[PDB]
């Protein structure tokens, strides 16, 4: 095999590739790939070993050797002016109309997503980069078939780019015969095309980093960012990242993550679905760590409330933001029909604000004014809650963070998990990873927790609350039955013309396997061109 330091591209270039994959952009991407891919692969190997140690009976806990970091005073390098107020952020796909609508919403920040809300088709990833460049430059516009034009209002929301996680390949670009990291592809191109214009207008190149498991992964990101800064003669800490704590391993390393990325990091985030998905994956071999219906595993449960409070305390100790989670409801256009949903949003966001979160997430612009009002009321004239130290909280321990919550494993819950996961997967394999299902805007994490919970019940031979043993056979029977329910709900035309056969097959494959696969997106990606 050759010692090549060049990339290969599997797709022929059209107009879009000529815009994004310029000679200079590809030279920069190539440098990042050759400099950082070997270490990325070693990090993925380290994950395998850490998980083996947990499987073999040693539960996660804080790191003893780094006690000196945790018990010293220090803060992050800094937060730029336009990231000092992030009370509401909207998340969404990098599709052109969606980008315009999100930037125009009454929010502080739009997180444009190449990760869980994107089915990463090559054309969609390239189009996404084209759209974000046009958005940064202020020119992005879209005219629909009815002749309505969509353009940016004055003073759009601040833009932040979420990259693919460390496990994901970008299969259309290879180095030494192997797919390059999608993380590097997404980072390199958004950074390269936009850093100059972002900085000139008083903003900067900002990223969201998903699914981190360790401080060493954060250190890798800081090396990538420092390389990019140095390459274009930017001061250290020009690139700013917000990092989701949405894996169980990461909740024990938040302070070390903040330290390893201290030049670049400006906040951490709580979430629900990726985190409990990870809880199950991480504790997959523990018979006493079986979670009940994921629908019942709510943020107020002791282990999740401990996670929230620890994240807030840790972030604020270091002068970093502590972001709350997602309200994914799709409200009616008629306000008279939204009372129940908006009351739920108000209750949930009030809980977060009262706990000390600096901001929170929505998926739909119709929730912006409600979410903003909750934070406006509790913040008063404050921009954020960085001064909320939670010093009165007792220590939070691993036992508390690991304690499975009360609840039932129900047939209704299991069937609902099947319907939601299958409908998500059907949309994803058709190219849409941000999917309205039963009034919620769902991303991949919803399908992940749904299939992983069922896997856990099968693996540990658990009964449902009605006494039925959960088995592969029971799941297969229920799958067939719920496919008929989906068909009735959507109608013959939508169902027959859809990709539900293929979605059910993938769901069956990922749920009934003896081994718990890490991510459904890996086998799913094989179905994309
Ligand atoms: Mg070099
Ligand atoms: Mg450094
Ligand atoms: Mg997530």
């Amino acid at each position: 095999a050759t010692t090549t330091d060049e990339l290969a591209f599997t797709r022929p270039y059209g107009e879009q590739e000529k815009q994004i994959l310029t000679a200079e952009a590809v030279e920069f991407l190539t440098e990042l790939v050759t400099h950082f891919t070997p270490q990325r692969n070693k990090l993925l190997a380290a994950r395998i070993q850490q998980q083996q140690d947990i499987d073999n009976g040693t539960l996660p806990d804080f790191i003893s050797e780094t006690a000196s970091i945790r018990d010293a005073d220090w803060k992050i390098r800094g937060i730029p002016a336009d990231l000092e107020d992030r009370r509401v952020e909207i998340t969404g796909p990098v599709e052109r109309k969606m980008v315009i609508n999100a930037l125009n919403a009454n929010v502080k920040v739009f997180m444009a997503d190449f990760e869980d809300s994107l089915a990463p088709d090559w054309n969609k990833v390239i189009d996404g980069q084209i759209n974000l460049r046009d958005a940064v430059n202020g020119t992005i516009s879209y005219t629909n078939e009815a002749g309505k034009i969509y353009q940016l209002k004055p003073n759009p929301a601040v833009l932040i780019c979420r990259v693919r996680g460390l496990h994901l390949p970008e299969k259309h670009v290879t180095w030494r015969g192997e797919a390059i990291p999608g993380s590097l592809f997404d980072f390199a191109l958004y950074f390269f095309h936009n850093y100059q214009a972002l900085l000139a207008k008083g903003s900067g190149p900002y990223f969201y980093l998903p699914k981190t498991q360790s401080w060493q992964e954060a250190a890798w990101w800081s090396e990538v960012f420092s390389y990019a800064e140095d390459r274009f003669n930017l001061p250290r800490g020009t690139i700013k990242a917000t990092l989701l704590i949405e894996t169980l391993p990461a909740v024990f390393q938040m302070d070390e993550i903040l330290h390893a990325l201290r030049d670049h990091i400006v906040g951490l985030n709580c979430g629900r679905w990726d985190y409990i998905f990870s809880y199950i994956k991480t504790l997959k071999n523990y018979p006493d760590r079986v979670l009940p219906d994921r629908q019942a595993v709510t943020m107020d449960k002791p282990f999740l409330n401990a996670y929230s409070r620890l994240l807030i305390k840790t972030c604020h100790k270091r002068g970093a933001f502590a972001m709350g989670g997602m309200a994914a409801f799709i409200p009616s256009k008629d306000e008279e029909h939204n009372n129940q949903v908006l009351n739920k949003v108000k209750a949930d966001k009030s809980l977060e604000a009262n706990n000390g979160h600096d901001g929170t997430w929505i998926a739909h612009p119709g929730l912006a004014d409600t979410a903003m009002a909750v934070f406006n009321d509790i913040l008063g004239s404050r921009k954020n809650q960085l001064e909320v130290m939670r010093e009165q909280d007792a220590p939070i321990t691993a036992d508390q963070l690991l304690a499975p919550c009360d609840g039932e494993r129900t047939e209704e819950g299991m069937r609902a998990n099947i319907r939601v996961a299958v409908q998500y997967i059907e949309a994803w394999i058709s190219g849409n990873g941000c999917v309205p299902i039963y009034g919620l805007m769902e991303d991949a994490a919803t399908a992940e927790i749904s299939r992983t919970s069922i896997w856990q019940w099968i693996h540990h031979q658990k009964t449902l609350s009605n006494g039925k043993p959960v088995t592969k056979a029971l799941f297969r029977q229920m799958l067939g039955e719920e496919m008929k329910v989906i068909a009735s709900e959507l109608g013959e035309e939508r169902f027959s013309q859809g990709r539900f056969d293929d979605a059910a097959r993938l769901m069956e494959q990922i749920t009934t396997s003896d081994e718990l696969i890490d991510f459904l997106t890996l086998p799913g990606y094989r179905l994309l061109a």
